[PDB]
């Protein structure tokens, strides 16, 4: 989708 990957303290994962 957009940042769907690591991000500090803190990550998004789940379809790009």
């Amino acid at each position: 989708g957009s940042k769907r990957f690591r991000f500090x303290p803190e990550i998004i994962f789940n379809e790009r």
